[PDB]
């Protein structure tokens, strides 16, 4: 059990509420939404492109029923506060053109379509920082081998996709309490 650490050092409680945070300051605030494409209201996941700011707490909670959350565990997250037409706070993954992309969902969905996310530890650094990876339905299993970055639109909405290249990089700073 090589548990998840928030940004304070501190074991990440299950069930718990938490920025998520770039781990280079310069890269932009926290986690929030937009209203992209014929969307009816604002079910993108996206980064704030303030640096100051904290973004939405998001609650992080693992498939096991466990105080903490260990390492290889999957994990559903979702906004404390949804926005108003989203059915329930937790992100999901919707295929498409460009590749599949985070959302949210003006449904209720089954476990199996929001427990698809896990943390990988990163190396050489002294803070704890962690990789967020995509984990696709294995025609019965579930295997993450994607991971999960940043594609700018037209607009400058820094959404959050699956992505091939330069993966993102966070830290869990504990939220208001």
């Amino acid at each position: 059990d090589d548990d998840l650490v928030d940004a304070e050092g501190n074991l990440v409680e299950d069930g718990g509420t938490y920025y998520l945070l770039p781990h280079i300051w310069a890269h932009g605030g926290g986690i929030e939404t937009a209203k992209t494409g014929n969307e009816p209201c604002p079910l993108t996941v996206v980064r704030s492109p303030n640096e100051v700011s904290k973004g939405e707490p998001i609650r992080i909670s693992s498939q096991f029923l466990s105080l903490f959350i260990p390492r290889g565990s999957l994990v559903a997250l979702g906004f404390a506060n949804p926005p108003s037409c989203a059915a329930s706070p937790w992100w999901t993954v919707v295929d498409s053109p460009q590749g599949p992309a985070v959302k949210l969902s003006q449904q209720k969905l089954p476990e199996k379509d929001i427990l698809v996310f896990k943390f990988e530890k990163v190396s050489h650094s002294n803070i704890h920082v962690y990789k967020l990876l995509y984990c696709q339905h294995d025609e019965e299993d579930v295997k993450c081998d994607q991971y999960i970055g940043i594609h700018r639109d037209r607009n400058g909405n820094r959404r959050l996709v699956v992505t091939e290249e330069n993966p993102l990089e966070l830290v869990l700073l504990k939220a208001k309490s």
